């Protein structure tokens, strides 16, 4: 059976299916409707900066369109949907004055969503800071944006809160801190080399630290002053692949362990245990920023439950570690990355090269979550893979490959549920084709397809394969 025996009774009674979206990725109006700048809108609009010089002007104006999208995504049984709200649309300086016709926008679109019986679950960030927070407080080098992050969480409690009963802080703050931070190839382009500045060794943590920080004041915000009277929950959204040991000795165990421990336990020993992963304390040291105790009992408990998206793994060879100058947060994993075991590469890769199809690291995350941090309560936040640039629509639209790329990994994460595993729900990433970031419309993650001439929405077979697995 093409849905390979899924269906709603696979999964646990009112288990949430959704698709997932991002402001910047779908809505278009981006110097419209009173939006202010972001660092993506400058930084996009940079020649050099995206493939084909693109950027997120139109996108696929979901502001116009938004309600064609919310009735396919009911056509097609999901429960939920996954959006962002543009910070720079509700407040163009990030602070001040408030866009009356951006908080518009984000009502029709929370009201028609509850209309039509689909949850929303809203990240208040994603990627996507006012321009004007950056040029004057030096975004999230800042440690004064928790309380600049906390008065826009606050408005957006106070004017959605009442509906909107699920919310997210952040996006991957992982891949803000790697890219914009390390590698200096996202915004705002900083790292060791680079002509804004930085340093690959000191700003990534600083950035990370500043995230966990400004997550946890919007956490207590809600939780003093809004949650008594809405009874909604605030989570946060962290990107996990999985790192399998490339043997069994002691030095492969060893470095797939610290992999987990400076990807995702960077983030999760904070918001669940209240420290800092042990080994990166021990090899980051200095570099590494110190919760005060105060600090570490705000951000521990902090997150009502954690976002998790997931998308591929690798295998992970060890060495003896060293003592060494201090290069880069990527260098100081002292791990070597390995795609191959036996002669057989770990998976087939889609259109994105770090993008490899490994089902059963579904289940690796999942379960180690599940073993190391008390079964905490899961959501898969997004989970999807991508189509390469300039296929035919029916080429688009005939995408066997993700079809099976999802009856393999909700296979794999329905055998970790089953262990146990406390999953509350599962968000397909993408809704529809859209902006993915460097590489522009390049990279296809739909489930729809959108023809970006003419913006016609046209359902791929994924999206039939999840309307037929999705049937009440
Ligand atoms: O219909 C609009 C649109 O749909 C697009 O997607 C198609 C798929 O291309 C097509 O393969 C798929 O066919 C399914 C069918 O819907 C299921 O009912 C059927 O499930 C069977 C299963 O195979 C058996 O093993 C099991 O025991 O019983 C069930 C139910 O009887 O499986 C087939 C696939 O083998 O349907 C999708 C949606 O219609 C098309 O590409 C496009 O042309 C259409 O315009
Ligand atoms: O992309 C679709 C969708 O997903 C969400 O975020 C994605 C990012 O878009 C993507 O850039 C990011 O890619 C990571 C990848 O996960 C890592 O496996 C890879 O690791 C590198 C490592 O950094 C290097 O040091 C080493 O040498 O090589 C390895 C293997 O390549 O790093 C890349 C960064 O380029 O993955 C995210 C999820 O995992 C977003 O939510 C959404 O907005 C996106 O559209
Ligand atoms: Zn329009």
């Amino acid at each position: 059976n093409w849905l390979g025996g899924l269906s709603r009774a696979a999964f646990p009674k009112r288990f949430v299916f959704g698709t997932v979206t991002s402001a910047y990725q779908v809505e278009g109006m981006a110097a419209s409707g009173g939006r202010g700048p972001s660092i993506w809108d400058a930084f996009a609009h940079t020649p050099g900066n995206v493939a084909g010089n693109q950027n997120g002007d139109v996108a696929t104006d979901q502001y116009h369109r938004y309600k064609e999208d919310v009735n396919l995504m009911k056509s097609l049984n999901f429960d939920a949907y996954r959006f962002s709200i543009s910070w720079s649309r509700i407040f163009p300086d990030g602070e001040g004055r408030v866009n009356q016709e951006g908080v518009a926008y984000y009502n029709n679109l929370i009201n028609y969503l509850l209309q039509k019986g689909i949850t929303p679950y809203v990240n208040l960030y994603h990627y996507d800071l006012p321009l004007a927070l950056e040029k004057k407080y030096g975004g999230w080098l800042n440690a004064k944006m928790a309380d600049l992050f906390t008065e826009y969480a606050d408005f957006c409690f106070k004017t959605f809160g009442n509906r909107v009963k699920h919310w997210f802080t952040f996006n991957e703050p992982r891949i803000v801190a790697l890219l914009g931070y390390d590698q200096g190839t996202n915004p705002p382009k900083r790292c060791t080399k680079c002509a804004a500045g930085g340093n690959s060794a000191t700003e990534p943590y600083i950035v990370a630290h500043n995230f966990l920080l400004s997550h946890a004041a919007a956490v207590a915000r809600y939780r003093t002053k809004y949650q008594a009277a809405q009874q909604g929950k605030v989570g946060i959204v962290l990107d996990f692949n999985w790192y399998e040991a490339l043997s069994n000795s002691t030095e492969d165990q060893a470095a797939a362990q610290r992999a987990r421990d400076f990807h995702i336990g960077w983030y999760l020993d904070p918001l669940i245990n209240g420290h800092y992963p042990q080994i990166m304390q021990d090899l980051v040291k200095d570099r590494l920023p110190k919760f005060t105790p105060e600090q570490a009992r705000l951000v521990k408990g902090s997150a009502d439950y954690i976002g998790i998206n997931q998308y591929t793994a690798s295998y992970m060879k060890g060495q003896q570690l060293m003592q060494q100058t201090p290069t880069s947060y990527s260098a100081d994993w002292q791990v070597t990355y390995v795609f191959a075991k036996n002669g057989k590469p770990i998976g087939p890769q889609a259109n994105s090269n770090w993008l490899y199809i490994v089902p059963w690291g579904m289940y690796g995350c999942v379960n180690y979550i599940k073993q190391k941090y008390g079964n905490p309560t899961v959501v898969i936040t997004g989970n999807g893979m991508d189509q390469p640039a300039n296929l035919s629509r029916d080429q688009y639209l005939r995408d066997t490959t993700r079809v099976h790329f999802y009856r393999s990994y909700l296979t794999q994460l329905k055998k970790a549920i089953d262990e146990g595993a406390n999953v509350a729900g599962y968000f397909a990433w993408s809704l529809l084709d859209n902006f993915e970031w460097l590489s522009g419309y390049t990279s296809k993650f739909g489930i729809v397809y959108v023809d970006f001439n003419t913006l016609e929405r046209h359902p791929k077979a994924s999206a039939y394969w999840f309307r037929d697995m999705l049937k009440h």
